[PDB]
């Protein structure tokens, strides 16, 4: 995240950070057996890492679990990036409370204009690199679709969303990727791609949760 702020700790409980030796990619918490994050993020031997704070030190508040099961999308497209989004069943289920918490699935999809809260570890600079150890937290607009599919002429499908700031300086970044984006309580998107970081007129590309929820809900009930 370029441009946010630190979010304090668990003040985001539904946050994950998903860990093969090192933190990785980020996801989201969607009920205490199951976790959502990018198909990109895909790897083989994952731990979710619940409760965290800085990711470096052990603060108290953590739950690490292994995964049982991962599915990605049956539509991903690697070229494209087209329907990122992958489903994580962890091992046990994890202790809810108030440091960790589920986020509710959209029961429709959000407006352009709409506030946003992201989150993440990824790099907290445009152009060179620091990764953070504490969480950083961004509120940021969905964009018209017009204005992101002006930025990547071909490129977005309607199961992408662009939110940010056209004029740059504030962007999720590597680092943030599965990430969740919550718009009225409720996680509208998945940090996907971009363009570099905060670079103007290059806003964040994001996977339109409001489109999976079916099955979501119908894997999650199968598995
Ligand atoms: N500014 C952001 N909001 C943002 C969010 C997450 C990131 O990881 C990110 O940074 C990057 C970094 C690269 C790279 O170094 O190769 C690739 C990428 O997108 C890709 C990677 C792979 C494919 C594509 C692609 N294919 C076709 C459309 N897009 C884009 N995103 C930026
Ligand atoms: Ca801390
Ligand atoms: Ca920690």
């Amino acid at each position: 995240i370029v441009g946010g702020y630190t979010c304090g700790a668990n003040t985001v409980p539904y946050q994950v950070s998903l860990n093969s030796g090192y933190h990785f990619c980020g996801g989201s918490l969607i009920n205490s057996q199951w976790v959502v994050s990018a198909a990109h993020c895909y790897k083989s031997g994952i731990q979710v890492r619940l409760g965290e704070d800085n990711i470096n030190v052990v603060e108290g508040n953590e739950q690490f679990i292994s995964a049982s099961k991962s599915i990605v999308h049956p539509s991903y497209n690697s070229n494209t990036l087209n329907n990122d989004i992958m489903l994580i069943k962890l091992k046990s289920a994890a202790s809810l409370n108030s440091r960790v918490a589920s986020i509710s699935l959209p029961t429709s999809c959000a407006s352009a204009g709409t506030q946003c809260l992201i989150s993440g570890w990824g790099n907290t600079k445009s152009s060179g690199t620091s990764y953070p150890d504490v969480l950083k937290c961004l509120k940021a607009p969905i964009l018209s679709d017009s204005s992101c599919k002006s930025a990547y002429p071909g490129q977005i499908t309607s199961n992408m969303f662009c939110a940010g700031y056209l004029e740059g300086g504030k962007d999720s970044c590597q680092g943030d990727s599965g990430g969740p984006v919550v718009c009225s309580g409720k996680l509208q998107g998945i940090v996907s791609w971009g363009s570099g970081c905060a670079q103007k007129n290059k806003p964040g590309v994001y996977t339109k949760v409001c489109n999976y929820v079916s099955w979501i809900k119908q894997t999650i009930a199968s598995n």
